[PDB]
Order: C-alpha cells, then structure tokens, then sequence
C-alpha cells in the first residue's frame, strides 16, 4: 500500500506490535498478511524484514553518505585503498584497509575479491585477491563498554543506534564504493564475497544480508546472532546445553542495538529471527560453516535456523545458492581440510564463474541435550515463487 508514496515495496512495516509467536517468522507473509506469491515479491518481503531486523535488534543502518573518496597505491603485492567519508555537516573519517593481490596480469575484468574481517579463518584460494578490513577500528568490540566507539561513531555520533555490526556493514559498503570509483585496484566489483570467523563471521553474515554487491557470503562458527536463531538457542539454554544466548549476548559486547535489550526476554514478540536475517542474502549466494565441538555456539540452532532459511532459496527455486555444513573433530577457527571441497565449490561457482556444483546441506547431529524437530519450529510450506 501507499506505494506512490514510498515506491514499488509500498509501506514495509518497521514495527509488528501485536506479535507473538513462539515458533519460527513466516518468511512468505509479509507483516500486512499478504502472502508472498512472486520472486518479485520476494524483493519488497527483504526489504521489509531489513527494517524489522534494523528496529529490534541491529539499529539504524545509515545510507551511502554524500561524500566517499578513495585514492590507491601498491607496493609488491599490496595494495592500500585510503577511503574517506563524509556528512553534509563536513564531518569526516578516514580508513585505509589493505589489498594482498595474486601476482602477475589479472583477468580482464579485474580479481575477483574477498573482503576478510580481520582478516578471516578461511583458506582464500591463489586466485582471488584478500581485502583485509579492520572491522574493530570501525565500530570496537571489546566488551558492554566499547558501545559507541569506532571510527563509524566518529562520523555519525557515539549514540548512533547502529549495532557494532551494522556499523561493520557501512564499513563494507564504503570499501565497495571505493572500488567502483578506483580502477587502478583491478577488482572485479561484480565478483566480491565477504568473510569472518566468530564475532566477525556474525559480522559477514550482516554484511552479506544487507549489502546486495556481495556476491558470496560465508560465515565461518559465527553461532549465538550470527547463523543461529534466538528462539532455538533459548530451547537449547532451558534445556541444559550451555549456549550463547539471546539474554547473555547483550551483555557480552555491542553486537546488537541497545533496543535489542528491550526483547531478549520476549523472544516470540520479535516478529523476525536470524532465518530471516540469513534469507536477506537470497537470491545471492551463502555458504556458512559450523562447528559442534563447542556448545556456546548453539549447534541445533544453526542446523534449525538455516534450514529455514533455506526455504526462502528453495521458494526462489535456487537452492543450490545456500550451503550450510556442520561438523566436529576441530579447534574454533581453525579450518578443517575435509569441508575444503565444500568451500572452494562456492567460491568456484559464484567468484571464479566454475561450474561447479553446490549441493552442500549437511550435519552431524550432534546437538547435546537436544533434537532438532521441523515441526515444532517451521509451520510454513514452501511456495513455488512465480
Ligand atoms: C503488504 O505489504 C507489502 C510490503 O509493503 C506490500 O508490497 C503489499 O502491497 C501490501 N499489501 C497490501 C494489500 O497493500
């Protein structure tokens, strides 16, 4: 509705009050009660749980601000992209993350590319160039008591509602802008994915949500606000697996929004969850991995909440583009050799244009102290989007 208003998604709801619902968000009903039928409609329903997700839990994700500058230099095989940004106040911040490059003559299109938070844990194939992004200097986490510091807050203000991670995201989406307007980088901007391991792999999976010129997305043992969802690990705590939860994460660090603090004890009143966050992605591509040696990461969780979000690229009819695999027998961040394959398949296919095949959706199901049941948690039948 009032679409001439607001554009072809209409009037999206920020806010759902009446809400309450112990299972799983329906992805496929908008929060007016209109049923998604189209892969169009699929557009206005992401746009729509963005700001849902932006209003309890992750904060005011800010626009493109009206200045970003970029200038480039290399020495050897690393490349410094110094990016400026700035208000129509004049205010500005300045950040300068670092390209390490293959050698030799690119592709004609340039490297394809993938941002790593601090980083990353993953092994990044020979053929694609690494960002190294300092997500920390943007918006700190450390504890409750970075809340409003990083370079992000220096622009925008210490009380700024963004989460830590929604300020990452701006971060991302100034790097991307910076590299379209910087040739001499030699990316190929069509061909970027995003990653991070732990804290930062709940970062990447926000990015890649919220940032559409992210090609692929993986999050690597991000559990309790990154590939898990709230209501699953709340299951998960009251029945005696010692997880990360909703009600302890908020008091750990400033991943989420202050407001956030108002619903962790309200859980089936927040009318979203991270299957939904994750389904923002579609119809890009996501692989995310996970790990059932440590229980903090909410293991059920993720199995139960990627399986939802599944849905969404079943729904589009690209199921292929989601890969979720979950296994034991190794340390946090460190990267297990067996799940390679499954990893370069999806780099493979959607950075280096490979037909590879990308049928990854596997678990060991080892969840402790509970099970994961589909119908106690997904209520909803997958429409075949027109
Ligand atoms: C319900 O909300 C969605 C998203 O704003 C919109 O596309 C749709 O037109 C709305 N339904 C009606 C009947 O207005």
């Amino acid at each position: 509705e009032a679409e001439a208003e607001f554009g072809a998604c209409g009037a999206i709801a920020s806010t759902v009050p009446n809400y309450n619902n112990a299972k799983l968000p329906d992805p496929f009903t908008f929060a007016n009660g209109t049923a998604l039928r189209t892969k169009a409609d699929w557009s206005c329903r992401r746009a729509e749980i963005s700001a849902l997700i932006q209003n309890y839990e992750a904060g005011t994700l800010p626009p493109k601000p009206p200045v970003v500058t970029a200038s480039f230099s290399k020495s050897g095989n690393t490349g410094t992209l110094a990016i400026t940004a700035g208000l129509s106040n004049s205010q500005t911040i300045k950040f300068s993350p670092t390209i390490s490059y293959p050698s030799g003559t690119p592709p004609a299109n340039g490297w394809p590319l993938i941002i790593a938070y601090e980083g990353g844990s993953i092994p990044i194939p020979a053929g694609v160039a690494t960002l190294t992004y300092s997500n920390s200097d943007m918006a700190q986490q450390n504890s409750a008591s970075s809340r409003g510091q990083g370079l992000f807050y220096q622009l925008y203000g210490s009380t700024h509602s963004a989460s830590a991670m929604t300020a990452w995201v701006w971060g991302v989406s100034r790097i991307i802008d910076a590299l379209e307007m910087t040739p001499t980088a030699q990316i190929n901007t069509q061909r970027i994915g995003v990653t991070g391991c732990a804290r930062d792999g709940k970062g990447a999976l926000m990015a890649g949500a919220f940032e559409e010129r992210i090609a692929l997305t993986i999050p690597q043992e991000s559990g309790s606000g990154g590939d898990a969802c709230w209501r699953l690990s709340k299951y998960e705590i009251d029945n005696g697996n010692q997880v990360q939860d909703a009600v302890e994460i908020v008091g750990e660090n400033v991943w989420f929004s202050t407001n956030f603090n108002n619903y962790v004890q309200k859980l089936p009143t927040v009318p979203e969850d991270h299957h939904l966050l994750a389904a923002m992605v579609a119809p890009r591509a996501m692989i995310s991995f996970e790990n059932t040696d440590y229980l903090w990461l909410s293991p059920m969780s993720s199995f139960g909440c990627m399986t939802a979000a599944h849905t969404v690229w079943q729904g589009l009819g690209i199921a292929d583009s989601h890969g979720f695999a979950q296994v034991g027998g190794h340390a946090h961040c460190a990267w297990p050799s067996s799940l390679t394959p499954q990893l370069n398949a999806f780099i493979n296919r959607f950075l280096l244009d490979q037909s590879a095949t990308t049928n990854v959706f596997t678990t060991n199901n080892q969840f402790g102290k509970v099970q994961w049941n589909a119908a106690n948690w997904i209520t909803w039948t997958t429409p075949t989007l027109t």
